[PDB]
């Protein structure tokens, strides 16, 4: 009779779904009576099973709609229009909440009874990363407070070393646990702002591998990316908003988000250097190494390098109050859970383990 | 049922809002009953809870329409409609009091029970303001008048001085305080049009950080900046008007607009120099560095670099009568406040503090 | 009348026909009454005689619709919906077992009455292909097992070898085996990204005819192959995701795919070696070259580089079990057919002639 | 009062008409009454004077459409639909046989009641041709069947000669009879893609006179066409599918079509040289060139460079069973039409008239 | 009410109005009574007048139609329409008749009532046109017949002369009584099939003012036209099709037009020169220089350079029967009104004048 554009609607802004060919195909699989659906009945996808009920009656008014994509479309805008708006009214804390949620979203059902993830696996993970850092734990809550703060001159950290050191791993979970985009500034000046451009709206970026000139002679390649951040002072700092572009034309205009820079170990400007107000060294160590050449499945499974691997380290090391209050209900629940399936002499025998590189759950 | 396109036009006008999808996405946070709306019994944003009782039944309507994003659209076109007609019909001291209603917009929210903002940090920063320069409320007010008054090889000012010694921060507070775009011409000289078509319809230009070749054994770089400008005279005195190129193509003809140029002490064209009706020298100074480092607020909040922090000191040094007529009520209503707030000895000793590198608030 | 969108969308669906102008195409075939249809009669066309009768009267009335074109974009845009949904969803084992049924497909129409394919050739096809390496069946299963599992840094297979020395071949069959597609990355630093964004959403990746600049005096061409190679060994033991452009922008964010790596023999750095989970060193062989001399319906029917040749070689030699749940049922089908058609010693006979180099059915 | 689509599209599917301003056009001619149309009483235009009568009505109805190209954009892209439609499913020999019926429409006017063509000219045309190489007519049913049955390795025919020794010649000849686009290879290694892409869908293609390297002592201009071809081994004899590009972004994956190379007389490289599976080198032979100054015609109508010459050597040399099933009868019916009026005596005398470069017409 | 679509389309069938901006303006002239119309009253013009009051009815009601534009356009469309059926219908004769039936209707307003020119002196023009070379109407007809007959390698002609000399009046006189496009291909060999391209469905073409690399001694600049015409003697002759470019693509494909090239005396290559049916020499005189410097009219109402000049010649020297039957009785009607206007003798006094160089009217 007359599909109801708000039911579609209501649907992509609770999958959160923001491409228009995804939603069409997701709304027409509930076509289908779900008082027979497999794919509920087996909870094949949490994105399909927990709305067919609600939407079999549209869905199925849906499919026999003439511009189906025409709906979609105005579903979709939607969810780009409240983008919009919390890219503008929300504080960077909520910011960081909503990640935070959204994380835990993915955690409950990797964990959960239609879900494959091992728990156990992953304070295996938390095992390994609380011992390639000193106060590891501590160090992560730290920068969460500098991105969220986000003060000028004080926006950024400086991951240095060689490879297969770690920093490229952590600086990826970090990077995951809050949300934001990477960058490549080895580029030529002139392909540099595009790129630059792509921080728009973002919480925080990483440049990956800033190249250097100098150090040849240790077999690095000298690359211009050092050069191009001495000359982005402006934006690393932020004491005053800049433009931003993408479509071949300019966009927003704010401050650059705050974030991380991961080196190889070229010797830094000292007009560069101040620019980041922390700098973490990162060795390769042996022992590290066995333990993960002794439990493939912290690489195999990307478990050290996942955001969630550190969002579940806080929740098991962090007092909840340093949570936001709109959260900590959530956060308490999940340290039951933990602290229900792992004792202290347990969590702690994995860490060891990994200091004896031998296998983190022998 | 049949939604109202005027009333959300209505909406867009007093919110002078110019995007869409952020319209749409304001407009639909109104179809909730406004009775238990925590965003209106919180007073969280003011384009938010001042307007969503009236437009409750639209919104309601709004949100089963099939149309949205095209209603949104005449709201759109409206709002960039009436910025068309201003552009072509006020005075420049017209235009100069809107942006002056907008600041003082904020500050009615920054400084009120709902707002974050410390007005005595604010005022902390009108005194830091004013020990940058001699006499700076009347060198405040002078560009105004200038700015304004856009007369013939009577419009730039040039800030010329070493770095951190106050040029930018003060070319940053004056280009918010106007409004306003900043420019980069230390570019290829066919990469140029590119930029100065930012200039469009802008009331005031600040080129940041020219730079010339001549000039080098004194560590500063290269640059065609000066270069540049002095190929660009035409633009800066404004006698006739100038073609602007943007969206790739020629746009606007008109009178390049007047403003600042930053430079960090080059060699400057006897020919280039004849452009300046005013320069000002900025040296470092020891009591204001050390008062930032003991003043940390200043430089964490943005405060300094603000074109509030300069509203606020016209509206403390300044008479009302200086003000254009339409604001002046709006000034007074302020100076009371401020007058009611502080005494003159407690804004002295700020200054005094200021002067013997010590923190403002000590 | 009234035309059926849906039923449009059906034959789309049914048909994977992501074409426009084709569905179309399709379509109008179906207005004309099938009782006295030749294409139907000669059955010439799945796609068509399949149908025709079931669209028939949809069709005639899609002949009088005044936007026949409109119809079948909701249809295309419906299958392209779907193939989105499965990009997200899938496994990747349910993703090879689509293939799998795929090519399946054509076996039953190749080789039905109505196909042309001679059944003895495309087995003495598997016969060549068995004796093109040691434990060959071994060696596919391998590779499958690998691609599905697409585990870090152990998804990459490299084929080193000479010319017509089997290594295109065999990664020609692999590629259609599994779906995919083949990359040219001996190309310019720049123009790279272009290429590397055809990997999109696909299975698994071919990169063909790696050329290095090392080596030349062996005859062999420069090409930045390998150079590029090791530029791109994030791309290649995907432990994290990656930007991949197309349209000239920055569409799919994922792991790169697995897959193969075919090169001419020459230096390799450790660095790159490093990347490769297995390498493969083909060798021509006189009496798989004399055998294709007096076998040429092998080369000329494109057959030993085709993925059929290689699924009848798992049907085959591998047990059901092997395959998904989800399919057995019809390899079983398969294997009865084929263990009907030919004895063992029948199938032996033909290695043997591969051996003696003498053509496989003398 | 409602023009009928239909009946639109299949007028422009009976005239084979992919152009929509060249289909409005002729429709609107139909508007006025037949029964007095002076361009169906002088018989001016086939397209034309077979329709105006059926369409009449509702051409007339059609001039009063609000939306005359909508209609018209779907009668071509019925076309299209239907251009792809064949181009998936129909055998290589149909695809030659509907150019062949093509052709044979073209010459049932030429030389027909209303039609200028002059038939002793064009058998003229076939005696010249037949004197250009030996066994000439037997060369075209074999280049026909290498075209037709397209196997790997044994697709492209090489044509060299000196310029006006008639490579050139029977190379657009052979062009026309089968259908198929000519391409320029003596392009920059970036320029070529672009060109390689306009072989798509094809049945043909000839590369026009390629230029090699080395010999610019014989007063050859180097270029690099050899050069790109000895990389486009996979093109050439294609034993497996490729991407094919257009509109800047990549189209049809496909065998490359088969084809001619067109050259000069330069050196070629052994492995270039193993692609042609045939050879055909061209010399200028002064009766030829002779035959032509005193046969103006064949040149100044362009008759031994029209495949129709070709068409029409195989309807007199060739046995009528050579040809297909279905073309048959109308092949038997322009034999009759020739035989009675050439005896073989008479068709002797103009070969024997080419041989003595006389007039083939004396 | 409902405005007529079919009446804008005829108006603009018979303006031969392409341009939709232009019918529009147009046709809006309309809506206003005939009775009181200036326009119409003044007859200022003949694409009003002769049109206003049989629209006055259509044009009233096109004034409050909510699509005006969308009515313009299918008339354009239809206009374009029928362009594109006499590029593929009519003969070169045909052609050459309606572009002589248009300059004559230039001609009748020219000199009729209304138009200011002075008949005199365009029989002035005719006179000094006529001393400029030997049998200037014969060679006018030839070139004529040339173009129309379009034959293989006998289609170009050659205009060589200094500057000054003539060459450049005549081929631009040629160019405007036959319709045609000027082409300059002294340009990069890559920025060619740009220009190239503009010869797309002209009629004939003019290569103005050809330069060569040989030569320079004589003060003649350097330019790489006659290289390039070297590298297109496919396109020159016209024995075979060309695909050219326009719209940044590869449009027709079609045998490229027949015409001039313009040259300053260079060394023309014999391979050149083999392209050129005919070549004519201008070489500067004095009574044709002096004569203008008395004759300043022929210049300042640039007449000599008119293919109305040249229409005016071959209407007064040459044979009705010479013309297209079709058009003949409108010029035995124009050769009647000039007989009866000159006398033969007054005309002689005319070239005599030219040959003393002392003005045509003395
Ligand atoms: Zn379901
Ligand atoms: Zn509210
Ligand atoms: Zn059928
Ligand atoms: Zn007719
Ligand atoms: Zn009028």
């Amino acid at each position: 009779k007359q599909v109801s554009w708000k039911l579609v609607t209501e649907y992509a802004m609770e999958t959160k779904c923001d491409d228009v060919l995804l939603l069409l195909g997701m709304y027409l699989e509930f076509q289908y009576s779900f008082e027979m659906c497999l794919k509920c009945i087996k909870k094949e996808q949490p994105s399909h099973y927990k709305y067919h009920e609600k939407h079999y009656a549209n869905a199925a008014i849906f499919a026999d709609s003439k511009n189906q994509k025409t709906i979609c479309q105005q579903a979709v805008d939607t969810v780009l229009a409240k983008k919009r708006v919390d890219s503008l009214q929300l504080t960077r804390e909520q910011m960081l909440t909503n990640r935070f949620n959204d994380l835990l979203d993915r955690m409950d059902i990797m964990f959960g009874s239609t879900g494959s993830a091992d728990i156990e696996e992953w304070m295996a993970g938390v095992a390994w990363l609380h011992c390639l850092l000193p106060k590891m734990d501590s160090v992560v809550y730290d920068f969460l407070k500098c991105m969220v703060y986000n003060i000028p001159k004080k926006r950024y950290w400086l991951f240095k070393g060689p490879i297969d050191s770690g920093k490229t791993t952590l600086a990826a979970a970090l990077l995951e646990l809050c949300g934001g985009k990477a960058l490549n500034v080895n580029l030529p000046l002139d392909r540099l702002n595009f790129e630059l451009g792509v921080a728009i709206d973002q919480f925080l970026v990483v440049f990956e591998d800033v190249k250097g000139t100098g150090g040849e002679s240790r077999d690095l390649p000298s690359g211009q990316g050092i050069n191009n951040l001495d000359n982005l002072r402006d934006y690393l700092d932020g004491s005053v908003k800049v433009n931003l572009e993408k479509k071949h034309l300019n966009k927003r205009t704010q401050i650059f988000p705050p974030g991380i820079v991961t080196m190889n170990e070229y010797s830094v400007p000292k007009t560069l250097q101040a620019r980041f107000v922390k700098q973490i060294d990162f060795r390769p160590k042996d022992y590290l190494k066995h333990c993960l050449e002794r439990s493939e499945f912290l690489l195999e499974k990307r478990i050290i390098q996942s955001g969630i691997a550190l969002l579940l380290m806080l929740i098991w090391y962090r007092p909840v109050a340093e949570f936001a209050q709109s959260i900590q209900s959530r956060i308490v629940e999940w340290k039951e859970r933990l602290d229900k399936e792992f004792s202290l002499s347990v969590y702690q025998k994995m860490k060891f383990n990994v200091a004896m590189g031998i296998g983190v759950l022998d």
